[PDB]
């Protein structure tokens, strides 16, 4: 195996099959049909980047710890050429007068995922599956007992993508039209496959095509694939979590509301973060107080006109949510103070927030 | 106690300044000027901001972060409204209304009264200088508590630094057009810290005072105060190599580069890496248990007699990314000695890496 490659058309690559037994910890390296491949796995999802070799190369495989070796590409000067070749159990790689051995592990010892067949596909933009992951990822859950909440749910119904995540407490909701009729289906992709997922796209002019199987997804952009198991469990319904009539419509500037929260969850408790909302005809009133019997309040200027009433919620939960709109103005749909609250930018509902309310 | 203040004159002010009471502030309106003290009884910090809308006097004290969050958190251009009311603190800016608890400011402690003993004057980029060239080479948490700060020595006309962790040493001189008597103090590593913090960057000189057992530094309108630290803090004289005859200058960049790759395959805990010494070349070679291996190869200016010698990679690196210089010199003795590098273009910095 020898291959010789710009550092640039090395360091995107290796960035995609890096990770955030010892093998997991190399990278598999082919060369065939002029082209390199490189993958990184951890044996629940998988990266494929593929190379174009425009000057001499032999074929072979080997893998090499993912690391150093890529360390030691970003490490050379910008445009260098790097040359390397498997020299016994130690691969070789050369760069001007900086020269380096590293050692290898067989490829035939790299795992693969199982195969698997294709049930579900279709392509979308790059960009409408990026607003679609980041819309939703920050209420996935971390490290849950429950599983089945440490992840994405990705649904398609009529020409509609859809992805959910909630850590139980909390929801986000994002739905895009992709203009391809689907099969009503829904999997849930692991928190990891999301965020690698996410990683992969550049926000470029690759169409994106995402395959689902029983078991497993994968996405297919331009140079690189992403594969990954799903996660074998049941996600809860998002509609019967949705506030069913919230006939209460506040809007207000998204940044000044975000302030205002951000201010009064200072002097909130700690732990809960509950503040509380008094809404009437054009304001709102924001209050706090903590355990050392602390207050802030904020009034603002907003649009409303419905009954007065008072609602609390997890301050902390409602600045995810204005943080991940970055949008205008924002929409709260309220209904009463024993109900949760819909949000979403006032300019869209492609993407809606739920939050529970809090008897403080 | 009462004061109106804009947003813009509390925020430097506040951000500067920051057992329960030594997680608050000691405000103070006095002769129409707010004072804010923040300490943790081994240093101590005050910023004094001019009144000059309507204020009434009186002192108390606050939580640091949170008075310093609210502030930050109001928007461009407020007005902070701020009362003494019980027990409680209060501040008002627009419709943003905020009430904190308060400790007494009979309870607020104060470092000890002291008389100071050396005084100077010297530009805030100076400071900046002498302690940039040299923080790196503190210890951290070593048992001789001595070294896990820095020593701050005037001699002639020049005030210097030295650090060093007992494994490589780094010193800083510079002239600041003074006659000062000869003397050493060793500030603590925290006071180190404030102490850059304070600049600022702008054109107000900095004033030191020094102490028995304090130092004080005044910019502009704050004061910090520190400790300092006893002990015999090392002679940076019998640590430079005495004749380091042997004279290497490279480009300092492609030399870190170098060594940085190299240390890539080097041991993770001991870090070592070899250099062999030659006419007009430097080479550096590292390998580590699993037996990978690196080299590089350089052109330097180099005429003296061939040599080898081993260095903690990690060491050579914190010195050539603390020179911010086109070429480095290194001056050697024997593959058994000490190594001392400085900028190809200034003898104001030098550093001493022990070998391995
Ligand atoms: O080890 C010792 O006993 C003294 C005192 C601490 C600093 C230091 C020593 N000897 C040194 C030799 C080299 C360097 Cl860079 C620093 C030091
Ligand atoms: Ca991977
Ligand atoms: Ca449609
Ligand atoms: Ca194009
Ligand atoms: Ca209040
Ligand atoms: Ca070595
Ligand atoms: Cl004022
Ligand atoms: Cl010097």
């Amino acid at each position: 195996m020898k291959f010789t490659v710009e550092r640039e058309h090395l360091l995107k690559p290796l960035q995609q099959v890096s990770g955030p037994l010892p093998i997991l910890g190399n990278l598999l390296l082919q060369v065939a049909d002029g082209t390199l491949s490189l993958t990184g796995t951890d044996l629940e999802m998988e990266m494929v980047a593929r190379v174009a070799l425009v000057q001499p190369h032999e074929p072979g495989a080997t893998t090499v710890p993912a690391r150093k070796f890529f360390d030691i590409c970003r490490g050379l000067p910008e445009g260098a050429e790097i040359a390397v070749q498997l020299e016994g159990e130690r691969m070789l790689v050369r760069s001007g007068r900086s020269r380096f051995s590293l050692s290898t592990l067989p490829a035939a010892d790299f795992p693969n995922l199982d195969d698997w067949q294709s049930e579900v596909e279709f392509t979308l933009p790059q960009a409408t599956m990026k607003r679609l992951i980041e819309a939703t990822q920050f209420s996935m859950a971390h490290q849950d007992v429950r599983y089945y909440l440490n992840g994405m749910l990705f649904e398609t119904e009529g020409e509609e993508l859809r992805t959910v995540a909630t850590d139980g407490h909390r929801l986000a909701v994002c739905s895009m039209p992709i203009g391809q009729s689907l099969p009503s289906h829904s999997v849930i992709v692991p928190r990891k496959g999301v965020i690698e997922l996410m990683r992969m796209l550049d926000g470029g002019d690759n169409p994106l095509r995402v395959q689902i199987g029983s078991n497993n997804i994968r996405a297919h952009v331009g140079d690189f694939i992403f594969t990954s198991k799903l996660v074998d469990g049941r996600f809860p319904d998002y509609r019967r979590v949705l506030p069913k009539n919230p006939d209460k419509h506040l809007e207000a500037g998204c940044d000044l509301l975000k302030q205002a929260f951000a201010r009064a969850a200072i002097l909130s408790n700690e732990k809960f973060r509950g503040v509380r909302l008094y809404v009437s005809e054009n304001q709102l009133k924001i209050t706090a107080n903590n355990p050392e019997q602390e207050e802030a309040e904020e009034i603002l200027d907003v649009t409303y006109s419905g009954a007065e009433m008072e609602i609390g919620f997890n301050v902390s939960y409602v600045l995810d949510v204005l943080n991940a709109l970055k949008c205008e103005n924002v929409r709260m749909m309220l209904t009463d103070s024993v109900s949760s609250v819909q949000i979403e930018d006032a300019a869209s509902q492609s993407a809606a927030y739920v939050v529970m309310p809090m008897r403080l």
